[PDB]
């Protein structure tokens, strides 16, 4: 997914 880097870890 091309998220900026910032949701809660990376899994």
């Amino acid at each position: 997914f091309q998220w900026q880097r910032n949701i809660r870890k990376v899994r």
